[PDB]
DNA sequence: GCGCTGAGGAGGTTTCTCTGTAAAGCGCA
DNA sequence: GCGCTTTACAGAGAAACCTCCTCAGCGCGC
């Protein structure tokens, strides 16, 4: 779909993918990969359908089932992948990976010896304002949600029937990123920093739940895979929790 | 024959997802 | 000292992420 479905794909690749250059005996593998749960096989084929390229693979890691999409053909990466990531840049320090990948690829580095040593900085490239004000952000955000968002419902206490209903999203070395999301979506809950510099944003209130629901109705593109399914079953649950349904215009198709 | 390729395959570590627990603010009594 | 509702904090492990190898086969020219 859309031109901004490509922006959605960069968000999804930012959340769940990886750029990598790996030794291959005497030479190199340049790759862009995403490996998802088998719950997401249909989305893997929607991604290949959008890009027109990429090898699909299955893995059983002995009881967890996994699907990958991997682009390794260097002419295809130069032609089709870099431009997407030029036109719609990643917002986080995963941009450092695209920049080293792009520089290596375009310089024609083919041996480990000529490959510059890479350590990905923890320091952000953008500000809140710079993230929030770019034209493609909301479309990026649907894919980043596709990758990293969580919609859940849970009992507040074992003994009662009081249900919570939360949306939560996290990123390591992601103060700015996550705060930008908080800002844009008018969330006011405190971002939590854990032992491993992973910033975590979680919301529960009626108004915040009303805010993400409204953002995803009005966003340029929609959720496509298993998060889309998680989104609909959450909504299902939401229609039967009084505080939410008697204050939110919930449903739709999608 | 030779330099180099990527599909197909797989070993290794950890960031997110998902679901809370404990504590409390609001308002009413 | 109680319904209802929200939030600061955080743990487990599945779902992400990161890394390397073999071997047909290609596109040249000795
Ligand atoms: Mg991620
Ligand atoms: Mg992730
Ligand atoms: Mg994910």
């Amino acid at each position: 779909g859309s031109d901004l479905t490509y922006a959605y794909l960069v968000g999804l690749f930012e959340g769940d993918g990886y750029f990598s250059i790996t030794k291959k005996g005497k030479y190199l593998t340049y790759e862009l990969g995403i490996e998802l749960s088998i719950k997401d096989v249909q989305l893997i084929y929607k991604i290949k359908k959008i890009l027109g390229i990429g090898i699909v693979s299955f893995r059983k890691r002995n009881e967890i089932e996994m699907v990958a999409l991997r682009i390794r053909d260097k002419n295809h990466l130069k032609s089709f992948i870099l431009p997407i990531f030029e036109k719609y840049p990643m917002f986080s320090n995963k941009q450092y990976d695209y920049l080293r990948f792009r520089n290596a690829l375009l310089s024609g580095i083919i041996s480990l010896e000529d490959l510059p040593d890479y350590t990905r900085s923890d320091e952000p490239l953008n500000s809140i304002e710079s993230i929030i004000n770019t034209s493609y952000f909301s479309a990026w955000l649907v894919g980043f949600i596709e990758a990293e968002g969580c919609f859940s419902v849970y009992k507040l206490n074992k003994d009662d029937d009081y249900l919570i209903a939360s949306f939560d999203i996290a990123q390591r070395d992601g103060d700015i990123l996550i705060s930008a999301i908080r800002k844009y979506l008018s969330f006011t809950t405190k971002v939590y920093l854990d032992k491993t510099n992973c910033s975590k944003l979680k919301v529960t209130s009626v108004r915040s739940v009303e805010n993400i629901i409204k953002f995803l109705q009005n966003a340029p593109v929609k959720l496509l895979g298993n998060k889309k399914l998680q989104y609909l079953l959450w909504l299902k649950q939401l229609r039967k929790i009084s505080r939410y349904s008697e204050k939110i215009k919930i449903p739709s198709n999608y």
